[PDB]
């Protein structure tokens, strides 16, 4: 558990951004990406995934939030990992919190894999927060959610999903049938699904600004 990649608030955190990375990769670059959209107010914090054999490919080792064994909305899903690191994340919020900075002003939120345990703790956490930004994303382990409203502190959340329509790798069925769950557990007058025409398993600069849109709408300054 190294220093996660931090855009720190320039004077005191009134709120948060926890933002997770997708496979193979670091926060350093997600870091970077927030700090070109940073209000000065909003502590920033990109943890890093550790290195694990990822059963997809052949176990190769690479930065992994938890194990991918498929890639189909079918595919088996490493039900452990997710529900550990979920664990770990909450762990990071409740510090967070003792530290400062109220749950109900922490957004959550992260691409592919970082997504998608973005949604899962989100869903699963007591812990009230202020948003889920989940960009090029799934709901992982969606058949052991209870088919109505999920209940609880984020009962209203409110949830930025973005896709891109060319996503060879989570494709954008993948996050429609996602947001279609979603709109089945939380209040969908707060569930906005974006798409970027031409986007790939990537992000864009609009993309990036509408996650700004949502921050700054949730997370306004105190002064």
């Amino acid at each position: 558990t190294p220093l996660p990649a931090i855009v720190p608030a320039a004077r005191k955190a009134t709120a948060a951004v926890i933002f997770l990375h997708g496979l193979g990769d670091t926060g350093h670059g997600w870091a970077e990406a927030f700090a070109g959209i940073r209000s000065s107010h909003i502590k920033y914090i990109c943890p890093h995934a550790p290195v694990r054999p990822v059963t997809l490919n052949m176990n190769v080792a690479m930065p992994s939030w938890f194990d991918i064994i498929g890639l189909s909305p079918d595919s088996q899903e490493d039900e452990s990992g997710i529900k550990q690191a979920a664990e770990n994340i909450k762990a990071l919020i409740d510090q967070e919190v003792k530290n400062g900075i109220p749950s109900n002003r922490i957004i959550l939120g992260g691409f592919s894999q970082g997504g998608a345990l973005s949604l899962y703790t989100a869903l699963t956490t007591q812990q009230k927060l202020a948003g889920v930004t989940a960009l090029s994303c799934w709901l992982p382990l969606r058949a052991s959610f209870p088919q109505g409203p999920i209940g609880g502190a984020n009962r209203d959340i409110s949830i930025l999903q973005c896709h891109g329509d060319c996503d060879p790798l989570v494709p954008l069925m993948f996050g429609s049938l996602t947001v279609e769950k979603l709109k089945t557990l939380v209040n969908p007058a707060n569930v906005t699904f974006k798409t970027y025409e031409g986007m790939m398993h990537s992000s864009c600069q609009q993309e990036m600004m509408d996650v700004k849109q949502f921050i700054d709408k949730l997370l306004p300054p105190i002064d």
